């Protein structure tokens, strides 16, 4: 599995990448995204995750915002324009290395119910967060429940057990951030009070 | 994450020839109150060595998760033979059930157990004695922490070695965490840690 | 093996926007009748390339898989943003649909189309223009013949290279099996094969 | 995935096999028996294969029963006295090579009704086949239907559609043996007609 402080070796290739895909996020007007392979994707786990990409002419830092069920472990598929950034487009596929980086990023992480969310089922999405995020609870009473993340990223509460409740996340650090306050309002990102540490 | 606490689950209790030994990767045991979970609930490993007290048409009975049951439907529970005659007539070959997850007695620390092989540069953990379901198990790496991930036989690996011979630390379903140290990397040991999971109501 | 032909299936309509490109590895097209098929029933592009009659509130449309829904619950269709507008008011954005897998005219022979990159050592082939859903491919070994496993991209494997360039053989899933000769080990290019699949009434 | 025709490279441990296990398969006398690793063992596809095991100190055939889930693929858990034949069980974990063999065996192929089949449901098992299955299918009017294997080696139809018609079986080699008059009788094997050919 992809770990921090380690270079990985690969192949960089490009698609038509707006931002949508298998992490389910928005259409973004940023070229600096990826889809990642399935086998390091790891049912969501890189979804948002930074990585620094170095190719034949140049290196880009992009975000994972999708998957490559075709790609290779190590493989990266760029979008179009931040490919051209590292590489010649007409070579079409090129040897890359990467690493996980934890760049600068401004503002706390922030929390999306998914749409149809209630207190009687819930999925809760994770945004803007600066390290990859492990693992997501919710508070139910006095002790907390994980909740599971799906392929699609979203971390489901499948019989609504803490839906609107106290949330807390840990990156894969160790470190956990825990937010009062978030309303069970589904499709709208709210901000936490807090973001990881830049490691 | 099927089975949670708080929860009473129907199914159906059928009975194999246990011994202790299974997918869990536990070792054979004269204890008749163990059980294999049926694979949806056992939820790669997530259930190994959970406590589950079992009602069926003859009594109740506690037992511990030690092995896993591919052909059952999510809520079966395949007991061992003794454990079966405890709560249903062992004639009948498949009874109703219903159980929940309990958090019981239990005497003495959390374990730790490195698999066969383990090195610096390679390792498994297996925890062990845990009064309620582990949830994860992290290695200490410098100033932060690295999740290992459990596989279905029940071992957190460390695929590169990172954190093998480091501190550990083990959070519960409940969410509560203990940190261990000075478990040494020696393979096929049981090493006790310090301290217990909360007994929860 | 979720979904048979002759049965109906009901869930939910919603709509994205399509181009043709997606996990079956189809080429874009400016077809309308195209969807994106919920996870489950997709099982590993078992169903890529099927056509399949979605019924809405506005009406029918027949429409081929070209994609995979990851989110979407078992029965649900996420349709592209034209075939939607035929079956119901693209304002709703999510409506209740019915629906079944058809074996409609087309025209011509299956196709197939080997992987970029492939050689002796290792190979994929795609069926194209197929007029049911495809259960297996397989190549000729000499006397025998070895399965390609399928996988989710929508490409049968040969993982080391075996039957790369040989006799093919596919399988829809009504159990009528075609055989198809001189297919080059040219990878990017669709050949004809020699017919098509029954039409099933 | 393994192939006939090929040498694999692995390690033989040992449990206490006794014919019970992954592939629900009956109690046996035999001691040619094994477990083999979770990757080769392929969603029950290596069910039932005959493995000629050859370790440091003797080779012996052995039959697939079970599935490893620790062992790494190449790996064969042995029954306790088949690897008494091959190693030294003092030893306890021992280089092993091994092949996919067609050998003798008597016999047509017969089928399994689990228990609990009825016209609204059944799954379907085959016994005292030569060479691994690949496929299973029931007849349906003018049509047949594949039915899916599951990991405890049963093809199951969920719907009962085709419980007690004609059956069909294709090993690995590609050869197709069609079967009528196996009767919808639940925990009975049942003789086919034929058996794959020995290769």
């Amino acid at each position: 599995s992809v770990q921090p402080g380690v270079t990985y070796s690969g192949e960089g290739t490009f698609y038509g990448a707006t931002g949508v895909g298998n992490c389910l996020y928005d259409a973004t007007s940023d070229i600096a995204i990826a889809a990642l392979n399935h086998t390091d994707y790891d049912n969501a786990r890189m979804c948002g995750a930074f990585i620094r990409v170095k190719g034949p002419r140049g290196e880009l830092t992009v975000r994972i915002v999708d998957r490559c069920p075709e790609c290779r472990p190590g493989d990266v598929d760029l979008g179009q324009q931040a490919f051209a950034r590292i590489a010649d487009p007409v070579a079409g596929r090129v040897p890359i290395t990467w690493t996980l980086v934890s760049p600068d990023l401004a503002g706390p992480v922030s929390y999306r119910y998914k749409e149809g969310s209630t207190q009687w089922w819930c999925g809760i999405q994770v945004r803007n967060h600066r390290n990859p995020v492990a693992t997501l609870e919710v508070r139910t009473g006095t002790t907390w429940r994980q909740l599971p993340r799906q392929e699609y990223n979203y971390f489901v509460s499948a019989d609504g057990a803490g839906c609107g409740s106290d949330i807390r996340v840990k990156d894969i650090h160790g470190q956990t951030l825990t937010d009062t306050g978030i309303a069970l309002t589904p499709n709208v990102d709210q901000p936490g009070r807090a973001q990881f540490t830049k490691r």
